């Protein structure tokens, strides 16, 4: 079980279907259209993971036939926010599919995220955030990598998506091919809006250096580092 | 003589002052504030080059005391456009200084540009364009890398400026440290506005691959590649 939901009211139902593929019946979206899911563990293996954002039954790419997600109450999520609330880092070694209505997804894990041969299907924008979401009375305000020196790692087998990609972390170490419509990498200790506008920054006590090996197959690449003194190594 | 002015009406007066440092009395700016200088050769050696954009005499960093540039007719250039009109590629191995009023500079050379330990002083924005400027009845309309497969090379000794940096070429091969306030790299076969907005693009017949080794010391990096199929290698 790569993905283990939190026991609380934001923990989605997670099941394994033959092959080891995980199916996540994401929790009911709030009024902002955000399905806020909380996890003790979030890891995707080679068999992949399917997030059920479907209003009607159909064929998924990774898990075959699935019924609709009745949690949706007739309205699909605009954003699937996957928040790790434990101390466990995340490893993504396979494809994450949004089944049903295309949506944005965010994985937040302040303990670290590693993507090695991972990818995203039917996801308009995928963000990996080594940090925490920011909430104000239940409403999503943005994200934080403050007080954090952990790593977003991208392995030799790379990352693929046909949609937009955001890479947000105190530091990034990438060793493979990143394929995306657009790539946005924001490094350092920062607070962000919901749209990853940088709102504030800390200077780390020690250097937070990022490294990009390999390649980027994308028509538009942006790298923003706010750690004064720290560099981007290629 | 690294820098050799064109014989025509856009050729500036170029002199060498002791040490081998070149001093360029740039031509009178037009009504858009552009000093359009044309060259048979444009190369900067270790002693550097000083572009005289001064309304009053003073001390230059690279060439010591200089008098004002009387060509200016009381108004300094906003943009110093340095256009190579021959077949000769450019090598920049030293610092280019704007003496006097800070200005933007552009070097256009469709035959190729190599920067190895080069830099820019008192230059708010420096652009290196492996392509040609576009004119309409004397007015600068933008730039073109169409029908061009030549290289912008950045060597192991890198490039430094305290200002903005644009790198525009069919392909880029960088092997050193690029230090700038912001770095913008636009690759492929493109037409550009004066502000390097991409207006149109060609698909090259063969791959135009760019390579970035080394590092980038800059808070904001953008890489835009329009060559569909071609990649950015790190």
């Amino acid at each position: 079980n790569g993905i283990v939901p939190d026991a609380g009211h934001q923990g989605p139902d997670v099941s394994a279907v033959n092959g080891g593929t995980q199916v996540i019946n994401i929790v009911t979206p709030n009024n902002e259209g955000i399905s806020h899911n909380q996890y003790q563990d979030f890891n995707v293996g080679k068999p992949g993971a399917v997030f059920n954002n479907a209003l009607e039954a159909g064929q998924s790419q990774l898990a075959g036939h699935l019924n609709a997600n009745s949690n949706l109450n007739g309205q699909a999520a605009s954003l699937i926010l996957n928040e790790v609330v434990s101390r466990n880092p995340s490893f993504l070694l396979g494809q994450s599919e949004v089944f049903g209505i295309a949506a944005e997804s965010v994985l937040s894990n302040p303990n670290g995220i590693t993507c090695d041969g991972c990818g995203f299907i039917n996801t308009s924008r995928s963000s990996l955030v080594v940090g925490n979401p920011l909430f104000e009375n239940g409403q999503l305000k943005g994200y934080s990598t403050l007080n954090n020196t952990n790593l977003l790692s991208l392995g030799k087998n790379g990352l693929n998506t046909t949609g937009l990609l955001d890479l947000i972390a105190p530091r990034i170490d990438s060793r493979g091919k990143i394929t995306a419509a657009e790539i946005s990498a924001f490094t350092g200790q920062n607070t962000f809006s919901q749209h990853f506008d940088i709102l504030s920054s800390q200077k780390p006590v020690s250097a937070l250096d990022s490294y990009f090996f390999g390649s980027m197959q994308s028509g538009r690449i942006r790298i923003i580092n706010t750690a004064e003194g720290s560099g981007v190594k290629l």
